């Protein structure tokens, strides 16, 4: 922390929110900041550490990020509001309840016709290490080894091969691009607020096994980012195998550390972006729908269904994913995205044969 | 500082300088780094948000940026051969002396059929005040007040107007930007990295002065970055507006706050970056000397008189940046005199290439 700051009246160091966009300039009152700006967590992260990122950027919706599992507790005055309104009413007294369970998922399968490929995202930080805005170098390069160490141990068709980022030759950063595997190194103006670029390469590095449909990237935004995927439409089997790749992976974890991941009643899996806590899912397909894109409906329609739609800016490709993260499980918010692709890829073939789907939108 | 570093040994922290070329990497050593990983200034700096800018940047040269004046001494194991090397020699045990006369300097006006142009540019902080790598919003706030209202109390040719940078309108941003007055918003690696872009644009601001010929930028990489400049080869005249602007605005800061430039015995004026520290001044002239460009000794020529040329174009050829090489352990009026003692014979060099003849005897051996 700067120690001279103490010493000055806190209105002093007050952002100026003018024409801020943030869920961080709505909630951070005068007030609260003078209440909050000399308290530090545990670790020794500060109030004016987590908010870097909306203050240095007024275009960002949230403008948050947590250094360590305490940010959340520390800096509650802040974070529990901007928690509640990003995540619909998602209030301090709720809980959320975690579902892993593959045996629960829808098993339709995805018309290929219209799903390109399937995937299942999540991200997990390590209980008693601080979070990619705030982590040293000794830390991040502990979690680089005890969690490509778990990945090393994977066999049979989850067998691969851990890549630092540091350690890459020319035949191998052109290869990893090609599968397009390579995380973007971090430019943006997200991960250089937020204090996430530090130290880049170093203690960072991608994990795929040989069949190229389980992937992990280690020390990006969290310290990990778990990723199943595959061809086609069966989002059953791509949720199948991300959920024993994440057991196998915690297993090995706990039993050659005694470390576990970062996780409570209240928040479910505690990530850096509040966006992402409670299961931290992003399950999607990349879906052809050109003839959705012409429609006026169409985010709405998505929006009706808890579905986000994310395109290129091309050829009407969409990356459909779920909406919601916090207050319902995995199992619902992967078969949220199951039942709602599918709904689309009705309509897209009505439209196809300029025939209404007007009876297909939903309520 | 992170709490949890000091828990794990220093070897697990030391960064991995492969392929680096910095003068960090060359310098910090594993034991060094050990000693010094959890030795915080008194205003909180550390170590490695020292070293960050060059731990992040491979190729950057020096790879540190101090974060208050204390980092020098704090961390001098890695400052002081850092600053040895670059400064061509300049020991822990030297001393800088600082002479800002402006009777010192030559009154020769260098030939205007040669020299287009004239500056001197330097860089202050606020003593006692943290630098731009780690100084907090009120801090820096308070900087903006006390240096925005001394610039605001000159009065004559010094007379001038200040430009907040928040909330600037788009027709302003156009006129300075024209007027090639509007520094970078800091996208650059050594802002970003160096922890030096923070707020932005929240403390930063730019004046000048009626005349268009004195220019100060507030809270970019140092408090203040102060330039003179106009057309044509009289830098007596540049460097006199300078100081009188420099001790105006010094004894107005001092009436009004108590404070003063950070400086010391050692370093001369504290600047963030190792490379300006002394008189941080770079004293330069526009030439056009196209003869000597094309003369294989112009670089040996330059360095033995103590200058450092840069091409420079924007269209007409053989045009050349000339300013002075040293910054710490020479004074300001030793730097400014050095350009202009340079420049003449540049000139008379480049005079005598033009017909054809020799220079042989002209360059010092
Ligand atoms: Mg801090």
């Amino acid at each position: 922390a700067n120690l001279n700051q103490k010493k000055y009246p806190a209105k002093d160091d007050f952002p100026n929110f003018e024409g801020h966009k943030s869920l961080l300039s709505k909630y951070l009152t005068a007030d609260m900041y003078a209440k909050l700006r000399d308290v530090a967590t545990p670790s020794g992260y500060t109030l004016d550490r987590a908010i870097q990122n909306g203050v240095d950027n007024p275009d960002f919706h949230l403008g948050l990020l947590a250094g360590d599992e305490e940010t959340y507790t520390v800096f509650a005055d802040l974070f529990d509001p901007v928690i509640e309104e990003y995540h619909n009413g998602f209030k301090k007294t709720d809980n959320h309840k975690t579902d892993l369970d593959a045996s629960k998922i829808l098993d339709d399968v995805l018309d290929p016709a219209y799903v390109i490929s399937s995937r299942v995202r999540t991200g997990r930080n390590i209980r008693g290490m601080a979070l990619s805005p705030h982590v040293c170098r000794s830390e991040r390069r502990a979690i680089e080894k005890m969690v490509s160490e778990a990945l090393n141990s994977l066999a049979a068709d989850l067998k691969g091969k851990y890549y630092s980022l540091m350690k890459m030759d020319e035949k191998t950063q052109q290869q990893l691009i090609d599968d397009h595997f390579l995380f973007d190194r971090p430019v943006s103006r997200h991960f250089t607020s937020g204090g996430m670029a530090r130290d880049f390469p170093d203690g960072r590095g991608i994990w795929h096994n040989d069949k190229k449909n389980f992937l992990v990237w280690i020390n990006e935004e969290d310290h990990t980012r778990i990723i199943s995927m595959q061809m086609g439409g069966n989002m059953k089997e791509v949720f199948e195998r991300f959920t024993r790749g994440l057991t196998e992976v915690e297993k090995h974890i706990k039993d050659k550390t005694g470390k576990e991941f970062m996780k409570n009643d209240h928040l479910g899996f505690v990530l850096t972006c509040p966006s992402n806590l409670g299961t931290g899912v992003r399950c999607s397909v990349h879906a052809k729908l050109p003839h959705m894109a012409k429609d006026k409906r169409f985010e709405e329609i998505c929006t009706k269904m808890r579905l986000q739609k994310r395109g290129t800016s091309v050829g009407g490709v969409y990356d459909i994913s779920n909406l919601d993260r916090l207050g319902s499980s995995e199992v619902e918010q992967v078969n949220c995205v199951i039942k709602g692709v599918k709904v689309l890829i009705e309509m897209e073939k009505k439209l196809e044969k300029g025939e209404s789907i007007d009876d297909l939108v939903p309520k």
